């Protein structure tokens, strides 16, 4: 289905709990904030970051930077909880040297979406991207190289977890309005976490 992506389902279940604490008290020291795109619009996604370094959208751009734009403050500190899930997820799927030094949080409100993006701000594209679902379910949709490749759909449920390596690493992606509904530990959100090799 996916050529270098390797799918783990339900990996961050046990974590789960703990992640969510950890992804509040990152919000109380760098809030969730609906960034505005170059071209002067907001995205429905609410996103903030923990790491040394930080994914966030500015004038020229997207770019990495190790100061949040809102507060002037540094980004959090990744948590350990953070840092313990994305290891052993990285090391079941084959890249044991996976050293992430960037993991941008997305909180989807009911009806929020991505539109079809490449995730291409990194130095090393080799290096895969670590994404952690928590929460209400979300339709994951991928396509290939160019902007007009047929996609394919993918559930991402609470605690699933796919390191995106190889070619899927490169290919066009998004995610589609998240149903209304209801989640136990999130109540009406979804959360992802990406973790980066950004420096
Ligand atoms: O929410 C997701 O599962 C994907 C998020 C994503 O692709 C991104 O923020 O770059
Ligand atoms: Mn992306």
């Amino acid at each position: 289905l996916a050529a270098g992506a390797v799918i783990l389902r339900r990996f961050a279940f046990n974590a789960a709990e703990q992640l969510i604490r950890d992804i509040n008290d990152v919000a109380s020291q760098s809030p969730f904030r609906q960034m505005v795109t170059p071209g002067g619009y907001t995205m429905s996604v609410a996103m903030t970051n923990c790491g040394h370094l930080g994914w966030t959208t500015h004038r020229q751009g997207y770019l990495y930077s190790p100061i949040d734009p809102q507060t002037n403050k540094p980004w959090p500190a990744m948590p350990q909880s953070f840092h313990n899930l994305c290891q052993r997820a990285a090391t079941a799927a084959g890249y044991p040297d996976f050293q992430p030094d960037a993991c941008l949080i997305n909180r989807y409100a009911p009806g929020a979406k991505l539109s079809l993006h490449q995730d291409k701000d990194e130095p090393d594209l080799r290096a895969p991207i670590v994404s952690v679902s928590l929460g209400l379910p979300a339709i994951f949709q991928f396509g290939g190289l160019k902007r007009n490749d047929p996609l394919k759909r993918l559930l991402l449920e609470h605690g699933d977890v796919v390191v995106w390596g190889g070619e899927s690493r490169l290919f066009y992606h998004g995610i589609q309005p998240l149903k209304a509904g209801f989640h136990p530990l999130t109540i009406d959100c979804r959360y992802n976490l990406t973790f980066r090799q950004a420096g």
